[PDB]
This record gives structure tokens, C-alpha cells and sequence, in this order.
């Protein structure tokens, strides 16, 4: 086995000339060379089996990756684990190269509006095959979006992601919720599970803010401060809006802030191109249930020029079931995490 920077990384035969690429949390990831394929490729080490929370995810993970299958998502080219599940201790995961993401790009790069009508439109085609398969991201923001040097756009991250569930949404007021702040739709704060396809929406409507002007536009601090960042921007919902809450809670502290008034978008980006403002603020609907789908967003006016829904693919087998992933022993997820891997292993 081989060092990178302290831990084993012992990758085998196929890859070498190692290269640290930084431990970010989800692993320590290591770039590359394939022998087989003679690219240089990306490499994620995992250690999940020491806590169940890392076991569910990086399974769940797995099964959606494979099954995955479209440009715009990231796939895996490859794992790599023990023979045994005795001997398996760490899974190594082997992705494509990508050069950089579009949160180390925007804190460098002024993204001209070619730029930003391209990437958007990458993230919806994505999101749409990913939507088709009844799975909803949760997590989308800039950092999960990773770029080649060429700007082709591949989505990353399904550790949050889930089947969709839009009949059990409902939830109390100020339920907790793991997804990256930022990116929250308000209805998170409010009454939603975020088991709805509108919540990837708002987050995409969050990224292209984004990317108009490289400032995330909602940086709340902390889960209420999200919803007051949101409110300030939109100003305060309609009654027609306020009589779809049902919640009391929610519905009560709403009517208890004092009045905000709209924000005009082309005031928030003076720059920015007319359409994509009205495409942001369809995304950036506060009611879930007008908030625009991703099939209405790629026919906008901001992305003819891209728009083809005979290159836009939808999944074969959309997954018809939420992972029964919770109620597990620790032995069970270890045991489904092998399964799940032997269609790369020798033989």
C-alpha cells in the first residue's frame, strides 16, 4: 500500500502516480492514472462502516450513481474494495476528471451570460433525467457542480438524495434539516420534508442568482435568518400564498413579521440578461406548488437556443421505491454495500 499525505491509499495495480487532491470530508480524494483507459481519473476513498449515518449515504450513493446514466451526472468508472467483506475496510469510488466546480470558479470568474445560459441549462438537463427517475437531489449548490476545461457540466453528490414522496411532505414548523443552508426553499422553514421536486428548483433558481452576480443571494447564518434573507428579497408571501399554509405555527409567524416589499430582480442584477431574470424569478416562486418545473424551465425563452427535448434523455428505470435504508443494522448496510460493488470486482 501507498501513502498521500499521511493515510493508505493503496488504489492497486490500475492507478497510479498519486495526487492529493484534498480530504473533503466525504474522503480523501487522490487523482490518477488509468492504465486501462490511459486518462487520468479521480479517486474517493471512503471508511463508512465506523458510523451508519456514512453507511446509508455512501450506499444510497452507489445504487443511484450506477443506475445513473447521462451526461450531465457524474458516473463511477470503478470500485475498489476488499475481495471479502471479512477483509473490506475501505471502498474506493473512481470518477472522471473534473478540472474544477462552479463554487471554486465563481470566486474567481466574471461568467459571461453565454456562460451562464450554457451552465444552466447543463444543470437542468441533468436534473430532469434525475427527476424522471422520481429522485430528488437536495443538495444541489455550486460546489456539487463540477467543470472540465471545455465548461461541460456534470452533477455530483446524491448523499442526500431521496425517492420522491410529494403525499408525506407536510412537517411542523422549524423541523430540522440537513441540506446545505443557502439553498433551502422557504417551504423547508415552513411545512416541507423536502420530499417535493419543486425543492431542487429553488436551489437551481439559488445557483443561477449565483452565478449573475458570484454572491450566494440568500446567505442566511443560521435556519430562521434563511427564511428572513428569502422574505427580504421576495417580500411578504400574498394571503392566496398564506391560505395553502396550513400549519398554524408557520402560518402565525409569518402574519407576525411586519411588511417587506418586493425586491425587483433587474434592481438585485442591473447586468444581467432580461429573460434569465424571468426564469430566476419563476424558479424563485416562494409557493412550491407555482414554482416552475424543470421541463417548463428548459422550454424558457433564456435557453432556446439549447432547448431539444429529443437530446434531453429520461431515465429507464425511474426508482419506484425510497430505500428502506433507516431500520438497518450496521451489518446489514455493510453487507448491501459489497452487493452493491461486485459488479466491478475480478470475475
Amino acid at each position: 500500500p501507498e501513502m498521500v499525505r499521511g493515510q493508505v491509499f493503496d488504489v492497486g495495480p490500475r492507478y497510479t502516480n498519486l495526487s492529493y487532491i484534498g480530504e473533503g470530508a466525504h474522503g480523501m480524494v487522490c487523482s490518477a492514472y488509468d492504465n486501462v483507459n490511459k486518462v487520468r481519473v479521480a479517486i474517493k476513498k471512503i471508511s463508512p462502516f465506523e458510523h451508519q449515518t456514512y453507511c446509508q449515504r455512501t450506499l444510497r450513493e452507489i445504487k443511484i450513481l450506477l443506475r445513473f446514466r447521462h451526461e450531465n451526472i457524474i458516473g463511477i468508472n470503478d470500485i475498489i474494495r476488499a475481495p471479502t467483506i471479512e477483509q473490506m475496510k475501505d471502498v474506493y469510488i473512481v470518477q472522471d476528471l473534473m478540472e474544477t466546480d462552479l463554487y471554486k470558479l465563481l470566486k474567481t470568474q466574471h461568467l459571461s451570460n453565454d456562460h451562464i445560459c450554457y451552465f444552466l441549462y447543463q444543470i437542468l438537463r441533468g436534473l430532469k433525467y434525475i427527476h424522471s427517475a422520481n429522485v430528488l437531489h437536495r443538495d444541489l449548490k455550486p460546489s456539487n457542480l463540477l467543470l472540465n476545461t471545455t465548461c461541460d457540466l456534470k452533477i455530483c453528490d446524491f448523499g442526500l438524495a431521496r425517492v420522491a414522496d410529494p403525499d408525506h411532505d407536510h412537517t411542523g414548523f422549524l423541523t430540522e434539516y440537513v441540506a446545505t443552508r443557502w439553498y433551502r426553499a422557504p417551504e423547508i422553514m415552513l411545512n416541507s420534508k423536502g420530499y417535493t421536486k419543486s425543492i431542487d428548483i429553488w436551489s437551481v433558481g439559488c445557483i443561477l442568482a449565483e452565478m449573475l452576480s458570484n454572491r450566494p443571494i440568500f446567505p442566511g447564518k443560521h435556519y430562521l435568518d434563511q427564511l428572513n434573507h428569502i422574505l427580504g428579497i421576495l417580500g411578504s408571501p400574498s394571503q392566496e400564498d398564506l391560505n395553502c399554509i396550513i400549519n398554524l405555527k408557520a402560518r402565525n409567524y409569518l402574519l407576525s413579521l411586519p411588511h417587506k416589499n418586493k425586491v425587483p430582480w433587474n434592481r438585485l442584477f442591473p447586468n444581467a440578461d432580461s429573460k434569465a431574470l424571468d426564469l430566476l424569478d419563476k424558479m424563485l416562486t416562494f409557493n412550491p406548488h407555482k414554482r416552475i418545473e424543470v421541463e417548463q424551465a428548459l422550454a424558457h425563452p433564456y435557453l432556446e437556443q439549447y432547448y431539444d427535448p429529443s437530446d434531453e434523455p429520461i431515465a429507464e428505470a425511474p426508482f419506484k421505491f425510497d430505500m428502506e435504508l433507516d431500520d438497518l443494522p450496521k451489518e446489514k448496510l455493510k453487507e448491501l454495500i459489497f452487493e452493491e460493488t461486485a459488479r466491478f470486482q475480478p470475475g
